[PDB]
């Protein structure tokens, strides 16, 4: 059937009875009233059973051996569905397929019932998810720590061409994967005030919110390692949230508990954008405060909570603990670690600071200013008074270091300060992270260089040793084997299966680049993938597409910097050229654009409307026929990504040079047989460098060009004046060609494009359509297109998150990855 | 070990492995980190397993045979713990005891970990719970329908002698007994307006709240019948509760979902008191609206949703459905049934009315005016506009009936109206229930007569056939076998086990009233019970009591009508007599008073403080010694009741004649070997009539006396003037004898007692202490005390809820109870 494992005789039988056990005893249903949803659950529980044994021994294992622990703190974990991934990592896929088949059910139909765990916004959240999979696969004692939002990223609905947001109640039917651990609930404090008494400061009169943990298993790939992802949920204490007496109402006091519990209610739907709301800051401290107590408790046990030097010496803390900050969201971990160490454990400042810097490491994910976290001082002052005091003290000592290093450089002092003066004082969380971490890294080579050369230049000059790079990656398990079994199979037929956990081995595919059979196969799976997607489209969304055309897709969050608008200009151009010469042949294309716009992002929502507006005209023009279709992919998410990416021919990574930190969707397309048209931005540079620029469709300005243009001054009118095709498009938008009933509907887009385009869309227009012509030319030559595809796939190995993780482990955490199978799952009950 | 069933070889082995299965796979724990709470859960899941098989076949059974269904609607179900009760009804108690013993665990210690399901206030809620147990034991196709509050009756804490309330988060660690059924979610409407168009009225522009059901199994006693209790939970829709667009905030819209979900958040803690809050009315309509759609859906299937006459003829509705209204809380079921039948199904009014009256039956639980539900018209008008219109129409036609029957009687017309004029117009829900039900019943003989003679006199004259009586009862399973196995054993040694489901057989115990062995045994178990309770007291609450003294206990909600104050007067009297003649012998007593006060009930909270105030003085007076102890039993609830009742010697049922509808605690004490000192009120009359007045300690005014006194006019001063002992007590309270630091602390109590005592405490004082002297005299004669006890126990059979239910079944619902074992639980998987 494929190498989804063995369909053993004993195990298919065992699976079936356990499926029936759960359908009866767990779901309390009988075959005569069971619905597909019940069947999905019976299966999920049956599969979950297989990893609890391993989960228990893995955790027990870490307790006995006591290795250095890695704590990955993030406010986002974009997991997606977990049934198939678990089967894949446990080699249960074929057995389960066989078993459900014999039970007369279609496993694929049941897999579609699982809701996505959309606890993330996009790239930052999905990276964390890929990282977790890689850390388990590499046998690291790693824990993912975050917030269990009851409402994840909103479900997107397109009404009248407009995006409609609706709550993502992913827990509505329950989550069979998580395990509530009420017994490990911890208290978190807010507000209060600081008392300075005799031997130390005291954080007093605080409001308490409880943090209840929920653990989700994270299985490594076929190594019997099952790590843990711990998500915190907010709960109101039953005392003060009722006991602070003297009138108000008993009923009201109980109803008001949903005020402390609102902290973990919903994920902020912002991508690459900072919103300074109090609820956000509470979420940030909540995850940090709870996570740190858990980390220290585990440390106090270790082998110190037995003997060792005997005396809670936190000198060994950094030798046993490593905490990675996924962006600045969990940045309060630095002043919170100091608070505990200094205020509670009573360590002297300097010893505490040495420990803190040695265990903390910070990763930066963006350079756009509006994405930078700068919290107003009055907020921190009210919500976290002691922390503000600690931050000021950290700043005081840091600036003293600067002054000593750069005597007289008074401007450098204000530039490097963690405290920004002006309208309202703010705290620059990024500066905080750099100061309190022993390592700072970018997520792609060019992005990391940009941090050193621009944004954190002064910091780099002070401590050059801190700055590093760790190019992002993606897990080959979910992003190949899971979503593209057909491609994984033909690759395995030639080079084996060892590449799933050693992607570098894909290079061996280079020697089949002239193989006639392979070329035919690679081309066949892509065709099968496009037919399946073309079907799914009419199935769930309804209104036909042509599977023979070129599948041109750009899927990612909607942003001005991602330039979906530039893609739009090209689409309208294609349309205008066809209308000019109807009977001329052009390569048919189906351009698919999908992505969510943050609810408050007006321009991004305007762009979604433009896209659907273009589709309304283009898709109903009889002269165009099936040569050009414009489709907006609704509710783009992880599960949807697993469907489109394997079916794409052309991957659009067209951000303005210097704005996309790395990108990861680009890597997903490369591994799945799509060719890339893009700018020299983020990881695109390393991808073209790995495949060879001849096998990549690069165009537009490089970072240097963008700067040259900024010195000069960007004037969009120039481009409008010298390019008739561009002018024609702008006048079409301006006059209502795409919005008849509302002729001025797109005035904001045109106005912006002509007067305030921060991402110089027009500057890359000419080179973009010229480059698009080259891809069309190559598509007309199936054999050569596929051969270039093989060059990309065979050369994507470097982009596996196993490589990224191995580098974090060795260069930042100080731990050695291992591909050693943990001693089977075998029963055991001590 | 006792007759808690057989400890079979095969089953103890089977139990142990399943216990281990759950500890591992369900709790994901290993013996080395499992805590007593984990063990309790492993056991609960193992026990729960045994009844899912029976649950499925019982429900399937009702589907095939299609009998008339009984729907018990109540806003309260006071269930308590469910582990032991389930073991008892499944004959699993000894096997489980043995198995956990071999696993090295103490089953009793684990049972204490289970949280009480306190979804009720007291008697009304516990009756529903007893009823459910009896309906299953009698093989009736009955369903309990209510609300799944996430916070039940508050946990009571005594601080400085004052009651402190704290949220009852009973779901904090999860509920292993319930089964969420998200697939059966239903929509409920609120607000909106009424449109009158061509062919009928339309309820329009309503706000929708979803009702999600949770099913809890209700096992019958050893008959393999497992009925269902369906509790509704409020959920916000994900559309409009986000989709009603045009600014407000996406985050805020999501956070505001906890506004529609607040409907099922907390139980109103009022006992015998009406609070007209909008949240309460929403709860009432919520349970009714959801329950009715479920009932009709089930009906539409039956054997009509196949063939029969073919044409949804609701003429057979009352032949297949019976809905019992537990008080007026679910009274909107009447106008809601009409709404659906008339507005949706399009039945003519009269056919709809005939159907409604024939399926609805109403039970009244109180006669005090402040407990009567009278909803302001402006509330119904805003929240349920169509229902108000239906109520007015029902009223119009009803009053026409009255006028025709009593021509010219204009005052009778306004007295009987469902609409009360005055300050604000209100709707008298009780009048509504009587008009739309084919049966109205009281809960004890005297209470039922009072309804006919007083409160509903006019209604009784109009339709005498509607009024009936159904004296309350208690389940012998939980209230004997479960809480008092020792007594159940010795009874079974002589007369067998058939009495557990046929309590009348207890009469056979009369012939052992002179048996020397039995007298010694009955006295021995009571002594063992008192020693266990005396221990529990120091264990969990700490500060010693004497197990040789007479256990004088009054446990029930705190109310002026229950007269805990009268009990207090007696206690202070005993104390004053001892201080007068220290060296005189008196029978030692431990008087225990426990009960919760509604949070807003100031006087009731003042009484709790008085009780603890008396204990402060009495318990620390060296002259008193161990002859008198005053103890306030904290957080009185079902699980606590199961501990005190079996250990009591004297049961206090001293309400003012005519105020306690029935009472059920009185019945619990009688069955467990306590003697009763009380008034001729509620079921006390039938109890003394069953045991013989010679074996009962009756005192005080009868109903007639109370009325005579009211004609005359009640003047407390008279009693104060003629009784020195009473005067002395009042002057002790007034002067601060019981409240040194705050001498005027009890001015409200004294003021009330002297000028506004609605329950004439002083009028029964003399006869009360005189009667108390008689019980003390009899206690001095162990042999005769125990013989009188045997007379009570042997004669309590009539008070089993199996008797009550059998009467409701035959005289109201029209169904025949059956003690036929359902065809085993045996596997089966069709
Ligand atoms: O997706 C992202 N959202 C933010 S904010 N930063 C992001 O992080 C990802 C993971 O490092 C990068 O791949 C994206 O380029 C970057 O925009
Ligand atoms: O306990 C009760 N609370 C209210 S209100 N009415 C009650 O109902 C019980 C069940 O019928 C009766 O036993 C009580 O006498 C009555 O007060
Ligand atoms: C991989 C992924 C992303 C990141 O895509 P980019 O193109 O780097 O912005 C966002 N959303 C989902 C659903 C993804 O799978
Ligand atoms: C039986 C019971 C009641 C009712 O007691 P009465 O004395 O009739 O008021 C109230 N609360 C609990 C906990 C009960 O078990």
């Amino acid at each position: 059937i494929s190498v989804r494992g063995l369909a053993g005789v004993e195990n298919v039988t065992e699976l079936k009875k356990n499926f029936n056990r759960h359908l009866h005893f767990t779901l309390v249903k009988d075959r005569n009233v069971a619905t597909p949803r019940d069947y999905y659950f019976a299966l999920a529980h049956t599969v979950r059973d297989h990893l609890v044994g391993r989960w228990i021994r893995t955790q027990q294992h870490y307790y006995e051996k006591d290795p250095k622990r890695i704590y990955y703190l993030s406010l986002e974990f974009y997991m997606g569905r977990t049934l198939q991934n678990t089967m894949v990592n446990l080699a249960l896929e074929n057995a389960c397929d066989e078993a459900t088949y014999q039970l007369g059910l279609d496993m694929e139909e049941l897999e579609e019932i699982e809701e996505d765990a959309g606890l993330g916004n996009g790239g930052l959240g999905r990276l964390a998810a890929c990282f977790l999979d890689s850390m388990a696969t590499l046998g690291l004692a790693a824990y993912g720590y975050g917030i269990r939002y009851e409402f994840g990223i909103f479900n997107q609905k397109i009404c009248g061409g407009w995006q409609m947001e609706e709550a993502d109640d992913w827990l509505r039917y329950g989550n069979p994967w998580e395990k509530a651990r009420p017994e490990f609930t911890l208290p978190v404090h807010f507000y209060g005030r600081v008392e300075h008494t005799s031997q130390g400061a005291k954080w007093v009169d605080t409001q308490v919110v409880l943090a209840m943990p929920y653990d989700t298993p994270v299985p490594g790939y076929r190594n019997n390692v099952v790590n843990t992802m711990r998500l915190w949920s907010a709960k109101a204490p039953n005392d003060f949230n009722l006991k602070d007496f003297n009138v108000g109402g008993y009923i009201q006091a109980v109803l008001d508990r949903n005020l402390a519990e609102n902290i973990s209610r919903v994920l902020y739907p912002n991508d690459n954008f900072f919103e300074g709301k109090e609820l956000r800051l509470k979420q940030e401290y909540f995850v940090v405060a709870a996570t740190l107590q858990d980390i220290i408790r585990r440390f106090k046990s270790s082998k110190f909570g037995c003997r060792d030097p005997v005396r809670t010496n936190f000198d060994a803390f950094p030798d046993k603990v490593a905490i990675q900050l996924n962006d600045t969201h969990p940045s309060l971990a630095i002043p919170e670690l100091m608070r505990v160490l200094v205020d509670l454990e009573r360590l002297d400042w300097d010893k505490a600071w040495e420990v803190t810097v040695k265990t903390c490491a910070y990763t930066n994910h963006t350079v756009i200013p509006e994405a930078l976290e700068r919290w107003p001082v009055h907020l921190l002052e009210t919500l976290l008074p002691r922390h503000l005091q600690i931050i000021y003290e950290i700043n005081q000592r840091f600036l003293n270091r600067v002054a000593a290093a750069f005597p007289g450089d008074v401007d450098r002092l204000r530039r490097m300060s963690l405290v920004e003066e002006g309208a309202v004082k703010r705290i620059n969380m990024a500066h905080l992270c750099i100061a309190g971490s022993h390592a700072v890294n970018g997520v792609a080579r060019i992005h990391s260089e940009i941090l050193k050369k621009t944004i954190f230049k002064d910091f780099y000059e002070l401590e050059p040793h801190k700055f590093q790079n760790k190019t992002n990656g993606i897990t080959p398990r979910r992003w190949l084997v899971l979503c593209n079994p057909g491609l994984a199979e033909i690759i395995a037929e030639r080079i084996g299966e060892e590449y799933i956990s050693d992607l570098d081995q894909l290079r061996k595919l280079l020697s089949y680049v002239d193989d006639e059979a392979f070329i035919r196969d690679v081309a066949k799976v892509k065709q099968e993938n496009k037919l399946k997607f073309a079907a799914y489209l009419e199935r769930e969304y309804k209104v036909h597409i042509n599977p023979n055309s070129l599948f041109d897709v750009q899927v990612k969050r909607i942003h001005e910097y991602k330039r979906q608008l530039l893609n739009c200009l090209h689409v309208i151009t294609l349309y205008n050229r066809i209308k000019k010469e109807p009977n001329k042949f052009v390569v048919p294309r189906t351009v698919m654009i999908g992505g969510k716009a943050a609810p408050g992002y007006h321009m991004a929502k305007m762009i979604i409307k433009l896209i659907t507006a273009i589709g309304d005209v283009v898709n109903h023009d009889p002269v165009v026929g099936d040569r050009l279709r414009v489709i907006f992919l609704e509710n783009y998410r992880v599960s949807l990504a697993e469907k489109v990416i394997p079916a794409a021919d052309l991957s659009e990574q067209i951000s303005t040079a210097g704005t996309e930190a790395s990108g990861t969707g680009n890597m997903k397309f490369m591994l799945n047989g799509a060719l890339t048209i893009g700018t020299m931005d983020g990881a695109n540079v390393e991808m073209a460098e790995e495949a060879g620029e001849e096998n990549f469709f690069i165009f537009g300005m490089r970072v240097e060009d963008v700067d040259r243009l900024d010195q000069r001054g960007y004037n969009a009118q120039e481009y409008y004046d010298r390019i008739p095709e561009l002018r024609q498009i702008i006048e079409q938008l301006s006059s209502g060609f795409f919005s008849p009933k509302q002729p001025d509907l797109f005035k904001d887009i045109v106005n912006m494009l002509m007067h305030h385009d921060r991402f110089k869309v027009f500057a890359d227009y000419e080179e973009y359509v010229k480059c698009q012509e080259r891809v069309s030319a190559l598509y007309k030559n199936p054999r050569e297109w596929t051969r270039m595809v093989i060059r990309n796939i065979a050369t994507s190995g470097k982009f596996s998150s196993d490589r990224t993780i191995a580098q974090y482990a060795r260069e930042i955490w100080g731990v050695e990855p291992s591909r050693q199978r943990l001693p089977a799952p075998d029963e055991k009950i001590p």
